[PDB]
Order: C-alpha cells, then structure tokens, then sequence
C-alpha cells in the first residue's frame, strides 16, 4: 500500500530516513511534512488516488524532508525529476487538484 510505494520513493531518492506515514483529516491541504520528526500526513482521499499520482505526494513530500525546505527551490524540484521528469510534476498537480480540488503543501 503506500507504504510500499513510500519504500520506493527512498529507494529512488536515496533518502534511507525512518520518515512515518500518517492518515489524519487536513482542512487545508491534502498532505504535509514534519521536518522536525520526520513524517508525512496525508489527508484520507490520497489513498483514492492513482498509483502515480499517490506516487507524486510521496515524492513530492519526501523532496521537502530531503531538501530540507518548504520552498519549492531548485534543489527541491531536483529530488522530485528523480521521477517525474520535465512538465510531469505540474501535469500530475493538475489532476489532483482537479480531482481533489485541494492543494498539497
Ligand atoms: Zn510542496
């Protein structure tokens, strides 16, 4: 489940990290960090997603521990074109934002 997709995700980051999964209700958003103790919150519609777009989250939240920052910098975007290159990233934003019509942080 996602946690299996999350091993992936570290395995292609190469970020080996005991980073936690947790599934709580979010107003604001649809998923965010810990950076202090290394967890990633999803909001509960996340694991309705398609594959690749649960696989972007868990990237893209996994990107914010590893850059070590909650702005989207070049660094950033790096980690994430370890999997979605080029326009992918923006192109799988637009779908769950269209499905969800929530943002991620
Ligand atoms: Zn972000």
């Amino acid at each position: 489940m996602v946690e299996d997709l999350l091993e992936h995700a570290k395995d292609i980051l190469g970020y080996q990290r005991p980073v936690k999964v947790r599934i709580r209700p979010l107003k604001m958003s649809i998923a965010r960090v810990s950076f202090k103790y290394g967890t990633i919150t999803l909001d509960p519609a996340v694991l309705n997603l398609e594959e690749e777009e649960m696989f972007y989250i868990l990237i893209h939240e996994l990107a914010h521990l590893k850059a070590e920052t909650s702005y989207h910098s070049s660094s950033f975007w790096r980690e994430v074109e370890k999997v979605f290159p080029g326009e992918r990233a923006k192109e799988i934003e637009d779908r769950i934002m269209t499905k969800l019509q929530r943002n991620m942080v």
